[PDB]
């Protein structure tokens, strides 16, 4: 059972869940980077050294974006 390929190779993080991460990164807009098993996922309202619960919101081609709901 394929339709074309089984789904998306299965995205670490999944859209419409909030997850504990941590903010070890920061990006050049005071953007915050957590990493769930390397995947970076980009809060915009995170701060860095915190471990925050991120509502993945947006899953993009090679990063996801997600909302801090702290």
């Amino acid at each position: 059972m394929a339709f074309g390929k089984p789904a998306m190779k299965n995205v670490p993080v999944e859209a419409g869940k909030e997850y504990e991460v941590t903010i070890e990164d920061m990006g050049k807009g005071g953007d915050g980077i957590a990493r769930i098993d390397g995947f970076v996922v980009f809060v915009p309202n995170a701060e860095k050294g915190s471990v925050i619960n991120v509502k993945v919101t947006a899953v993009k081609e090679k990063f996801a974006f997600a909302e801090r709901v702290l």
